[PDB]
């Protein structure tokens, strides 16, 4: 925490949030559900007020039974039903209609019951809440959240890698000592290249997706010669050289560890689906390991927004050897595109080659499309009969006949006989145990350089759309995790 | 604490307070000084605000220097000048005017200090105060502050003592536990004898004024057949009894108790007299005891609070053998009737008996007054020189020869040798050790009953209107003294 940033950090006056008051989207699911602090200074307007105490603590043991040991969840379940759910129970609770309160008794357990504690709190108490001064404390938040907090913020002290437009940094929020990613890309070159529609799509998807498995922007700035994305800092290297780099003479990945970063993959994919986004650009070299050892995908600039009540697509994009055929033959396509190339990615993990091409072979842009159209993949005795079939499914050349986003969900993939020893909860609740841990001692990366124009007004305003400044979901975490929230939001020290 | 009633003290939905933010008086003095909530939420505001953090110290450490013992004062002013005012000081308050700084350094020491202090806090930070979520909460205090709080509120366990219209008991506000007196003053009785007017009048007044030497009131409401005035508790008796009551056999008091007696009425009398308030019926049984042993004036009826720019006033009113001369001339007077009644009062104290009429001795008013009128005093050796002196001082017949009121207080009569051992700044802090502490066993009051009319509209107004309900100040005291303030300003519990 450098001190001269720290002391910025400073509530306003009440008239200073006046104009935030009218402009923000003050809905309950988005400020008292989804935004951290909003979250946050809600359920203490809840725990101060005695009639709202049932429902609080209701709402409190059900996302924690949500993250439970399976071990203790039991437990959990027989003490949730006799504090709230039994007819004379100390905190009975009364607002619940009786088909849910007995549909809570019997036998995601408690998600009917979350539902329904939630369209409660979103009601009556909802309202009190924004009669009182926790809500005017969030609008406090919301306007420190909107200050300036741009490149002088941040300490860039460790190159992670180089993309196509510039370097990504290793740096620090000098005000709370938090460590991120930041990726610049270089103004003049962005030009040149006709980058600004790609550096674009990154920045609002990057910004909207709200995922575990998909690295999140916190703050997009600019300065003189850059435009910078400070992101989740991915210290573990990339899938790519894991395979290849770190045992380089036996490359690949047993199968445990390859099936646990696809069932990552597979709910960061789910994720953008679900969202209307195509990745199109799924490969090892995309997925990032932190330091614990999950993964998440990255490098979203290929990606597209399918518009409102839009199913399908078109357009060439993507890496050669992970296109999917009805892409390569100029169709319509969907979601299914990313799933092709889940299947190339996992058989890549597991192979240490990719399913059209062996080592060192080359061929024409011609040659390999006809053989991803019409040419049937192998597999190796590396790989198990789960492993095969999960691949065969994924790669099937018709869209129609191949595994994938079904019913607004992947719950039909999870089900496959590759992911029997995953635990979906703990899994997309970040609980598991990775199969690797990166040494934080060893840098997980490679060890040429390439070969001047005035800005418009075109340039400069595109410039400054781009720079939308600091991302609500993240920038709340961050207060919250490094503690500043806690020491601003004193009421009596 | 009765938990029906601790129930109902719970902080409204600020929307329940727009009303009150228009119709308050929200001054600077008014709220941050005197009213006990206002202080203590305006110091929250300033401790929170790191910019205001020397002058809130500053501040703090003046009020503690004036109620310090003097073995400490020393110490408390190096301390002091060390912190806030020599040259380069952490906490130097930048905001002085460097005359204020020179003066506080030199040699009520740093009471022009605290005025300058006060000053700079009244313009910039009350502003931001009232900018503030502190400011909201003290209009949610407020709101509270001003909700029925009427009979069913109170407790009557034990009767304290008769008076014309009722009696007085000691009573316990349910919800806090706080003792008081409640006065009763029935209604036939009141209609029948015309009492409105001196109800009215004490009411008014004892709300009104603020002095830890006059009696306070908390309240005032009514029942079907009664007007109650809720007041401080004074469980020691009064004078009167003391006098001749506790050691029958030899009534009256040492000198140094009659001393610190008359100082306490002094004090009070100058409290009344500031605010242009005549008392006319200051005498032994008036002078209430509590259970530390200070006094404090009461019986406040026939009291007169002279009209902005009156200098004097006319009226025959008070109790034979303690009303002066000019009242019994029927002449314009002033505050000067009161000092008259104190030298009557002290002359008792001391003598056991009045100074006109012997024991027993029981003689026509028009006897009475040419005594009062023409008589001059004697005095015998009980009296010390100056006991003496000061009684001749305020027995003087001619008002404008009597010692007072002058300059706008009672400094002047400060000074007199009658008062050389007491410390004046401790006694008006109510820090001194009172001469005599009554038993908490014992009850110090004496051991014959008095012998029906619809009520119109034009009764039934009037005692709604005497029905007032809360008084601002005792009410925030109860609060705080009592841990409901703490227990109810809680953020995050
Ligand atoms: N969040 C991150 N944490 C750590 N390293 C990163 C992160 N994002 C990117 N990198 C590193 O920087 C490289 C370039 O970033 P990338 O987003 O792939 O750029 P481009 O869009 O130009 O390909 C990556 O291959 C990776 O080595
Ligand atoms: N605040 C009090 N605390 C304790 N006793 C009180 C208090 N006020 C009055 N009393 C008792 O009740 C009596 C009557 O009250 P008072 O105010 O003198 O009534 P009145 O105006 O009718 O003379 C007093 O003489 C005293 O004994
Ligand atoms: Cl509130
Ligand atoms: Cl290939
Ligand atoms: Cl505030
Ligand atoms: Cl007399
Ligand atoms: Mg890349
Ligand atoms: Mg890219
Ligand atoms: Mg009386
Ligand atoms: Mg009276």
């Amino acid at each position: 925490r450098d001190r001269k940033y720290l002391a910025r950090l400073k509530l306003p006056p009440l008239s200073k949030c006046e104009a935030l008051r009218e402009s923000l989207d003050l809905g309950f699911e988005g400020m008292c559900l989804e935004q951290p602090i909003g979250k946050r200074l809600f359920q203490q307007f809840l725990r101060t007020h005695e009639q709202h105490g049932p429902a609080l603590q209701l709402w409190k043991d059900i996302e924690d039974y949500d993250t439970a040991d399976d071990a203790l969840r039991p437990q959990k379940a027989q003490a949730l039903r006799a504090a709230y759910l039994e007819p004379q129970a100390q905190l009975f609770c009364s607002f619940l209609d009786a088909e849910t309160v007995a549909r809570a008794r019997a036998g995601g357990l408690f998600q009917p019951l979350l539902r329904a504690v939630l369209a409660h709190l979103g009601q009556a108490p909802f309202q009190e809440f924004l009669d009182s001064l926790y809500f005017l404390r969030f609008l406090q938040w919301k306007w420190l959240e909107a200050q300036p907090m741009g490149e002088d913020w941040f300490l860039d002290f460790r190159v992670l890698g180089r993309g196509g437009f510039g370097e990504v940094f290793a740096c620090q929020m000098k005000a709370t000592g938090k460590l991120y990613a930041c990726k610049k890309l270089n103004k003049k070159r962005l030009k040149k290249r006709k980058g600004y529609q790609g550096a674009m799509v990154e920045k609002k998807i990057l910004a909207k997706v709200h995922s575990r498995f998909i690295v999140s922007l916190a703050y997009a700035f600019e300065t003189k010669t850059d435009l910078c994305l400070v992101m989740t800092i991915m210290n573990g290297g990339d899938i790519r050289y894991h395979i290849y780099n770190v045992d380089e003479d036996n490359p690949g990945f047993q199968e445990p560890r390859a099936i646990f970063y696809t069932a990552q993959i597979v709910s960061g994919l789910e994720h953008l689906h679900q969202r209307n986004i195509i990745y199109r650009d799924l490969k090892p070299e995309n997925v990032l390991l932190d330091d614990d050892g999950n993964v998440r995908i990255s490098d979203l600039g290929l990606a597209v927004e399918l518009k409102a009540g839009q199913t399908k697509t078109k357009g060439y994009a993507g890496t050669p050897g992970f296109m999917a055929p009805e892409l390569l033959l100029g169709e319509e396509y969907d979601f299914s595109v990313d799933y092709f190339a889940l299947g190339v990615t996992l058989y890549e993990m597991i192979a240490a080659r990719g399913p059209f091409r062996a080592r060192g072979e080359k061929v024409e842009n011609k040659e390999l499309k006809q053989r991803v159209l019409e040419q049937a993949v192998t597999y190796p005795d590396k790989f198990s009969p789960a492993s095969k079939d999960f691949c065969e499914a994924l790669l099937q050349k018709d869209p129609e006949k191949r595994l994938g986003f079904r019913d607004g969900s992947c719950d039909g993939l999870r089900t496959h006989p590759l992911f029997r020893d995953i635990s979906w909860r703990q899994l997309e609740a970040g609980m598991l145990t990775p199969p690797f841990v990166p040494d934080s001692r060893t840098v997980y990366a490679k060890n040429g350089a390439f070969s001047g124009v005035a800005f418009e007004k075109a340039d400069t305003e595109f410039f400054q759309e781009f720079a939308s400044g600091t991302c609500p979901i993240p920038w709340q975490e961050e207060m919250i995790e490094t503690g500043v929230f806690g020491d601003l939001n004193v009421w009596r020290p």
